[PDB]
C-alpha cells in the first residue's frame, strides 16, 4: 500500500556488523539496491550525513521498535514499508551470522528481500520471488529478481 | 496522552479500495473528518502533493507496520496517534469489503472511529460511543457522536 | 483440522456471568450446542461433576491461558478447538455485558460462534456465516446457521 | 475463573534449575505452597512418579509452550490457571539467578505468586498483594498475605 | 525442560494434507521418528484409534491453539513440547506445499525439526544441527542429525 | 544499534500524571536526563513549543502506538530508541502510581532507565545495571549507574 513518492532515495548505513568487512557491508547493500533500480527509476544513493530515507541497521533481540529479533536463525530481518521516520528502515538480526557467501546467512539476498519490503512491496507466495518469505541461498551471479517480483515493484514506480 | 499541536490538519489518501469507487471513497473520509470538526476548532483538509498529517492506507494482511491485519471481519482498521511520521496515520483493511452502505463494512462509520484514534482518543466503555471497540452498523443520515465521545474530543481541542 | 473422535460430548459450566441469572446462562448455552446438534449426529450433556469435555468459563482480562480478554467490546471471546486438557473450551470475556437480548452483547448467539470453534470450525469468509469473525445482532427467532456453516460442520461430523 | 474441583493437589518438580541446590529448590516450593494451604483447606503433595496436577519447570526462552521467557530479568515466570494437561503448571525463567535469599530472583517469593496463579487467582490492584505484579524483596520471615490475596484465595476454597 | 517420562511414545496423523498421497505422509513421518528413535531408547507406534501422545495436524492460519500461522512460507510448522493433552502435538502449516523432494517444503526434514521439539528439544545454535531454526533443504539420503542434536537428545532419553 | 547524531537533544513534556504535581514530575526528569549528560558529552534542554526529540508521555493501556501497557504494576514504561518522529519517544504506564519517593512507582528512577533506551541503550545483563529489565527501589541521593551502564553509554557518546 505504502509508497515513495520520489525516484531519488537516500539511504545510511547506521551501524556495522562485525561479522564482516565494512566494505564487505557496503557492496552487499548497494548491489541490493541495484537489483531494484534495475527495474525501476528508483536512483539510491548512500550518504554519510544528515537524514536517510532508509536507514540500515544491524541489531538483535530488543533493539528500539518493540519488535525483537530472535537469535541464531529464524527470522533474519525485517523492514518498515514507505514513510518518513521510521519508515523504510531495515534492521538486520545480528545474531545472524552475516556473510558474502553461502555460509552463515547472505546479506546480500536477505538485503534484497528486505529493500523489497522498503520499497512497498509485501510477501509473494510466488516461489521463485525473492519477496518469497523463506530463504534459500543462490549465488550472487545467478541471482534474478522472478517476473512476480517485477510486475509488483513496476506496479508502484513504472518504467 | 498524545495530541496534535495544531489546529488545521491536512489528510491525504494514499491509495483506494477497489471495493468502491474513487469519489465515495473521498467523501466517506471527508464526511469523517467533518464529524469531528463539527464539535471542535479543528479543521481538515485534503492534500494530494506533499506531506500529509495524517496519511488514508487500505492494505490488507502484513502491510509495513509489523502490525498485520486478519482478513475478512474482526479487526477493520487501526490508526496510530497523534504525532509526526506514522503518527495519525489510519489504516484499513483491505480485506474487508468497504461500502457506502449496510453492507459489508461500512467505510464512512469506521472512518469516524479510526480518526477518533488518529486525534487521539482511545477506546470508550460507552455502549453509545463511536469510540466504542465494536462495530455496529447505523445509517449515516442518524449517526451521531454520543456525549462520551464529545467531552473527549473537546477535552484535547476544545470549543 | 482438530475434531472430536465420538458424538456424545459433554461440557460443564465454570462459573457464571453476574450479567444474567444462572438459569438464562444455562438456557443460551444449552440453545448455542443445539444449534449444532441440529445438523449433526452430535450429542450434547451438561454435567456438573466429574471432566467435561467442553469447559464454560467467564472471565476478563489476563484468565490463565497467556491470551488475556481486551476489556468491554472488540474481542468478545475466544475457544480452543478439538482436544483434551484445554481443548475444546470456550472463554467468554466477562468485561462484556451479557444479555438474553439485544443490548450489551448477546450470549447465545456468541456462544453459538465460539462452540463452532469447540467443534472444530474456524473462520469464514462468508458474510452470512456465523462463522464469519464480526459481530451482528440477530433476533434469536430468526438466526440460522448458513450454507457455509453447515457444510463445514457436516464436513467433519456428518448427517 | 478457572478453579481446581479438589483439596488434595500434587506437584512435581520436572526439572532442578542449577542455581541452587536441589534440596533449596524442594524446600522453597514447598514453603511457597504452604502459605496457601495455610489460609485454605487445600492440600499438597509433592510426587516423584505419576502425573502432578501442578508440574514446576525451570526453562529459558522458547520452552515448549510458545510464550518464550525474555532473558535476565522482567518477566520471571508464568503460570497457568487450574486445569488438567497444562493446567497449573509453574515455569520459572532459568535466565533468572535464583537463590534463596536477596540476591539474583527469590524462588520462594516467586513461586508463591505463581502458585497463586495455579490456584485461580489473577493479578491484583493492591500493593501490598503477593499477586501485584510488581517484585519486591522482602525476607521469608516476615512475608505474608495480604488481606487482598486471603479474600481471593479463601472466595475460591473457603476456610 | 519439559520431557517424556517413558519409552514406548505414540503418535497419531489427525489428518492428512493434501498435497500429497497418505501414504507418503505416512512414511516421510514415520522416518522423521526413526531418526530420533535410532540415537535413544524410545520407541514410536502409529496408532488409528486411542489417544496418542503426538498428535500430528495439518493446518493453516488459525487453528485453534490461538498461535495461527502465516501462509505460505516463513514459518513452516511448530510443536509443543512434552506433555499430556496439547503437550508433544506437531502442526504443520497447511498454506506450505508439502513435498516428499526438493521442490515446496521438504515434510520428512520438516518433521525432524518438529518432533525434536515434541521431544523436549529447543532451538540449537549450532548451524548444522537439525534443531537450528533455518530450514536448508537436503536429500533425504544423505541427511543426518548433527553431534549437537545427539548429545540433546541424549542428554534428556540417553542411549 | 540506533544512535542519536547530535550532542543537543530537546525532551518535551507531551501531558502530566495527576500523581504528582507538574514540577514534582519536571524535576524528576530532568534529573533522569542530568544523570545520562553527567558521563557524556550530551546536553538535554526542555522545550514547550516545537518539535522535540524526546516526547515525554503518560498513558494507560492502549495509547496509540499498538503495544499497549498491562495496568498497575508488571510493565512501568517503555521508549522506542534513537531516530526521529517516535524515535526517542518514552511513554509512562499511567495505571502505576508514580511518586517522589519509595512508594508506588519511582518516576525518577524510572525515567533513568527508559532514557537509556531513548538514548540507544539496550538491556543489561549486570544485576547493579539500571538498565537491568528489574525494578528495585533505590533512594534517590544513593542512586548511581553501574560501570556497564557508564560503559554503554560511552561507547556511543563517549567523554
Ligand atoms: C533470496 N531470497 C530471500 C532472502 C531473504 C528472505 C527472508 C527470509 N526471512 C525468514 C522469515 C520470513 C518470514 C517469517 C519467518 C521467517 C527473513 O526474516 C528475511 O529474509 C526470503 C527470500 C526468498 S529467496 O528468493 O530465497
Ligand atoms: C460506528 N461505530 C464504530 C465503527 C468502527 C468501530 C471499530 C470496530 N473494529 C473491530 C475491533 C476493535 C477492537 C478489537 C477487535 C475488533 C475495528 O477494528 C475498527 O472499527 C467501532 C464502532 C463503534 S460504533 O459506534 O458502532
Ligand atoms: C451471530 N454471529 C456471530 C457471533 C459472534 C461472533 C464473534 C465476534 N467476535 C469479535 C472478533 C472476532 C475476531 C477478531 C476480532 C474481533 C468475537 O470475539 C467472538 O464472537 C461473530 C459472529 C458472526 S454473526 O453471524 O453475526
Ligand atoms: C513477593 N511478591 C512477588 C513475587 C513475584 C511477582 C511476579 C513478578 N514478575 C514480573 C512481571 C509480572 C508481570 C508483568 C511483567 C513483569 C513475574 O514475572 C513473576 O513474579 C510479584 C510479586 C509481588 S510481591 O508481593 O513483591
Ligand atoms: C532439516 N532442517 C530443518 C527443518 C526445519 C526447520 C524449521 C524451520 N522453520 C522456519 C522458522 C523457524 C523459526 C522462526 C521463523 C521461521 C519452521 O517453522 C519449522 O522448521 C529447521 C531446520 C534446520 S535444517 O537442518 O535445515
Ligand atoms: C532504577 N532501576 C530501574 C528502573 C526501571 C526499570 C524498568 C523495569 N520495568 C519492568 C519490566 C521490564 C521488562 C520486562 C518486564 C517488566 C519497566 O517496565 C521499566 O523500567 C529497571 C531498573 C533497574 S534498577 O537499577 O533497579
Ligand atoms: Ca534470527
Ligand atoms: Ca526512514
Ligand atoms: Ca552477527
Ligand atoms: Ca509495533
Ligand atoms: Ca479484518
Ligand atoms: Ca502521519
Ligand atoms: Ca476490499
Ligand atoms: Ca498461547
Ligand atoms: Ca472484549
Ligand atoms: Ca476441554
Ligand atoms: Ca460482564
Ligand atoms: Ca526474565
Ligand atoms: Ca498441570
Ligand atoms: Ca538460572
Ligand atoms: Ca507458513
Ligand atoms: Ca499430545
Ligand atoms: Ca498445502
Ligand atoms: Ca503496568
Ligand atoms: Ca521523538
Ligand atoms: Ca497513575
Ligand atoms: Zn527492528
Ligand atoms: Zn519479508
Ligand atoms: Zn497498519
Ligand atoms: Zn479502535
Ligand atoms: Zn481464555
Ligand atoms: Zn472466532
Ligand atoms: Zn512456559
Ligand atoms: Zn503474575
Ligand atoms: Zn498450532
Ligand atoms: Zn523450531
Ligand atoms: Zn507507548
Ligand atoms: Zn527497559
Amino acid at each position: 500500500g505504502p509508497v515513495w513518492r520520489k525516484h531519488y532515495i537516500t539511504y545510511r548505513i547506521n551501524n556495522y556488523t562485525p561479522d564482516m568487512n565494512r566494505e564487505d557491508v557496503d557492496y552487499a547493500i548497494r548491489k541490493a539496491f541495484q537489483v531494484w533500480s534495475n527495474v525501476t527509476p528508483l536512483k539510491f544513493s548512500k550518504i554519510n550525513t544528515g537524514m536517510a530515507d532508509i536507514l540500515v541497521v544491524f541489531a538483535r533481540g530488543a533493539h528500539g521498535d518493540f519488535h525483537a529479533f530472535d537469535g541464531k536463525g529464524g527470522i533474519l530481518a525485517h523492514a518498515f514499508g514507505p514513510g518518513s521516520g521510521i519508515g523504510g528502515d531495515a534492521h538486520f538480526d545480528e545474531d545472524e551470522f552475516w556473510t558474502t557467501h553461502s555460509g552463515g546467512t547472505n546479506l546480500f539476498l536477505t538485503a534484497v528481500h528486505e529493500i523489497g519490503h522498503s520499497l512497498g512491496l509485501g510477501h509473494s507466495s510466488d516461489p521463485k520471488a525473492v519477496m518469497f518469505p523463506t530463504y534459500k541461498y543462490v549465488d550472487i551471479n545467478t541471482f534474478r529478481l522472478s517476473a512476480d517480483d517485477i510486475r509488483g515493484i513496476q506496479s508502484l514506480y513504472g518504467d
